[PDB]
């Protein structure tokens, strides 16, 4: 069977008043991703206890000890614009991982190709770099706190989602273990809604989703079955 599966999100308080009152029927981790800014507010409102509140990449040992202090116990690394944009390379985000790790988070690791790298065939050398980095600065017993997001940032058919997240589980399970690889989280975070979620979360290799903060992750919640 597959692990407890994880739907993530990346005005705002019509959207939590929305997300209070879904009844979701099944087991599913549900996250709600904010901006340093918004933390406060999203925590007060959104009451859910299917959902938990992740911080978006603090990478400083004292400011991650104050979101755990402040209730904080999930935050998301490595999004497809801090390397793409920012400048955080394999290893920036690998350390930002390893710290949050040892300060008591759950970490949704992402990685990811660009257009001109899945049209170029390296998808696999580029995504497996990518995690084979974060996995260096890893033990084998961190990968309990650990999820991986695969963003298409190239952009995808269920077959293609399918195929990069079935290797990215391959990887894992010789790198890193079969038994971890079995239980680990490969969220789908390309673009998504009500119509493929579903059809996407059928895919062997799917555990969810790292989707928009958006009335309709309602449906993506209930993608995953």
């Amino acid at each position: 069977s597959k692990p407890q599966p994880i739907a993530a999100a990346n005005s705002l308080s019509e959207l939590i008043d929305l997300f209070n009152s879904t009844s979701i029927n099944h087991d599913v981790q549900c996250v709600v991703a904010s901006t340093f800014v918004h933390l406060a507010m999203t925590k007060e409102r959104l009451s859910h206890p299917k959902f938990v509140i992740a911080a978006q990449n603090a990478g400083n040992a004292d400011a991650l000890a104050s979101l755990k202090d402040f209730g904080v116990n999930w935050i998301v690394l490595g999004h497809s614009e801090r390397r793409w944009y920012y400048g955080e390379t394999n290893e920036i985000v690998a350390d930002k991982v390893a710290a949050a790790v040892a300060s008591g988070f759950m970490v949704i690791a992402c990685i990811g190709e660009t257009l001109q790298e899945r049209e170029s065939g390296r998808t696999a050398v580029v995504v497996l770099t990518q995690i084979a980095a974060i996995a260096k600065k890893l033990k084998k017993a961190d990968w309990a706190k650990v999820v991986i997001a695969y963003e298409p940032v190239w952009a995808a058919t269920p077959q293609q989602a399918q195929e990069a997240h079935a290797l990215i589980r391959s990887w894992v399970s010789s790198k890193i273990g079969a038994d971890v690889a079995g239980e680990l989280r490969i969220l789908y975070g390309g673009s998504v809604n009500g119509k493929n979620a579903r059809t996407l979360y059928q895919q062997r290799d799917v555990n969810g989703f790292l989707a928009g903060l958006k009335p309709e992750f309602v449906d993506i919640i209930k993608a995953t079955q």
